[PDB]
């Protein structure tokens, strides 16, 4: 194929992961709640799924776009919620999103995966998980993206032993402040000394950065069951 | 001083209850079931039915709590009790069931915790350094997909530790958390519980409930342990 | 016996760990290289050695001294190096004390302990580590004490699974700030700034809560290959 | 820009000089022999012979590479290569070997890394963002002292990472670390090397010392990795 599938891929993260994918040859499914004006422009090699991550049956349609364009080896979870602002059911949301959406996709994914041929005939495909924290101290819900960047996290290594056998690699990327939409509701010069706290590079992550890391990844071979921070050591 | 153990009727929690009670607090225990077990413990036990995601259920836990006397302590042990017997008895096999696993873990802790601390604030310390102290559990150990729910319950759990513990710390509220191994609790044939207790490297046996309720107790009376996370698992 | 081995024991935490052991009815040999006087007064179930940590032939005769007394199950390694102040050799004397001292302490003292009938007959002993940090940022040596700290959390959990099999746990307390005479070149404000630093409680440590905690592992079974932060979540 | 790659001359340092060179980087392998290997590298290579805790020798080994051009990277890979041949060949069984890989681990690493960032906190920025970056190796994995050896030599290495990291940063040069698994190097019988390859879950075979190298080219060209320590082992 090869097709990888990008939640959260028509913006921030996820948008720079899919173009970076596309740019390294591979077919992908955005699969996504809106944003198929930005993935129509991106031709017909980027192909929009309208869904949920915390929804089963929506998620499994996606992945059936995906096997009609090709064969399905790469999924990268990107999709998050909640903008950055200064309940629980608030609480809850972010962690079915963030923590339970990103399970969902990565099983049913992985099922699909592990039903393909190997490419020396040593790997069948990658899945990537982003584990995000909030932006700053006293953000409301930091508690849940906390405890759903910690999920992601402790999951991590136990499923890519539980995918080995099937030769399924499974990462994570933590990234620190980056430059996306989630930060828009804070006014510039917020978000500009958010940047300065960030001790090298004093500046908010370029999505690309994560996008470049994500292809490394799938590049990578000896890569599994790690999580790697990419946040200029905040 | 008042402690609410959250599934405190049996496994961990009792234990817990048992040390909390001969350490001179009050306790309530916060379950699903269990009321003969505190009409067993006596007079400074107290039973509050309630579901540890029912925001309504576990203010009135806290309100029965706060009625005997000055809260302090919380213990949460409710992802590993009376709790989560039927969200596992069957075995763990679809998506619905990872999330219901992640919601008592994750949802249930932070329920207690944050309602918990709202209360605990509003107390006066006692150097006059503590207000009070308030532990998680980082969920029990089944399948891949039970594999996954435990793995990212507990990492949830510690998640959450050192930032919450960071965010109370003007309050003079403690936050810790206890990440247990294979423990001897009714959850658990003789010779099935024989062999998880030898893949412990040392002790090679399941761990003593009574083993988890000593460790709470020394988080409480040791000012110094907060945001941390404690493994007890004989190296497992 | 049973006989306790505390190196660094005539000072800060060290002295603060015998203190709490013989408390608790144990006979100490204190493992230090001064402050016999301090271990005099203490009566005779402490017992003096004078050692230095990175020397085997020194430390086999304190263990030697402990075996004269009783029979040896405890060992806590509190022997540090370096006031915090405001070199290769120094980097050097830093991890020599703080990780290899440990290290020879702990395998010298492993070997005897193996040796001892168990006490229902579960364990032999327990040996504690202590994993150190610097005081301060642009602390003089940081990058030395990291490096020790480092070492001593990484080697815990590869130790205790090797002592599984001769029922000898091995834990590692790292504390954070302490009141102990390490501290004393700097002046009390500093000190007293220091503390305030710490989240809650919002003061240096008292060297008791390190002893109080080291006698819990001691009596707690299940507690092992594990490292714990005693810091007030700094 | 010129790198300078200790234990160069083979494995994980010979892969990761090769990637420099082929990214444009000269470089100054950094060994203990290996003159005949990086003559066969070509022009853009060249040999300075240096134990890396020697300092006037590691000094010397900077000079040559401030001489080629602008000394922007290093990669410390020492710990790995020809010099710990021999303190490991005839095994690890003592007090006094313990300490000798432990010093060649940490001391190296550090007298290595605080050298270079003297130089590279001198030279001019490259959006003008970037000095430079040094890149650490945490050990490669023999027996229980040989193992605690390991241990806390990568946990030292490890340990180190963030704190210098934070120093640096008002310098613009990024501190990162790579802590391999299982590598297929110089280091290492077929079957003895099969068996190896097995326990690692997947990919189940010993890494190529390129895959190594792949990854420390990608830690320069991506200025966000800061402070970090990147496992790369297959999941073992
Ligand atoms: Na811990
Ligand atoms: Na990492």
């Amino acid at each position: 194929d090869a097709v990888a599938v990008v939640t959260g891929g028509a913006s921030g993260l996820g948008l720079a992961t899919t173009k970076r994918l596309l740019d390294a040859g591979a077919q992908v499914v955005v699969l996504d709640i809106r944003g198929e004006d930005v993935v129509a422009d991106l031709g017909d090699r980027a192909r929009f799924a309208a869904a949920d991550v915390t929804d089963e049956a929506a998620v499994a349609s996606a992945l059936d776009l995906a096997e009609t364009m090709g064969t399905l080896r790469i999924v990268v979870n990107c999709a998050g919620t909640g903008n950055a602002i200064r309940s629980l059911a608030a609480f809850r949301k972010i962690v079915d999103i963030n923590l339970v959406g990103s399970f969902n996709v990565l099983r049913l994914a992985a099922e699909r995966i592990a039903k393909t041929e190997p490419v020396n005939a040593e790997e069948r495909g990658v899945i990537i998980n982003t584990a995000s924290v909030a932006a700053f101290d006293g953000q409301i819900g930091q508690a849940a993206y906390s405890a759903s960047k910690g999920g992601v996290v402790g999951m991590t290594l136990p499923i890519a032993r539980d995918l080995a056998s099937h030769r399924i690699r499974v990462m994570t990327i933590a990234p620190g402040l980056f430059d996306t939409p989630l930060l828009a509701s804070l006014p510039e010069e917020a978000r500009a000394s958010l940047g300065k706290q960030v001790p090298h590079p004093s500046r908010l992550g370029n999505p690309d950065e994560y996008g470049a890391l994500a292809v490394h990844i799938i590049e990578n071979p000896m890569l599994n069951g790690e999580v790697i921070r990419l946040d200029g050591a905040i």
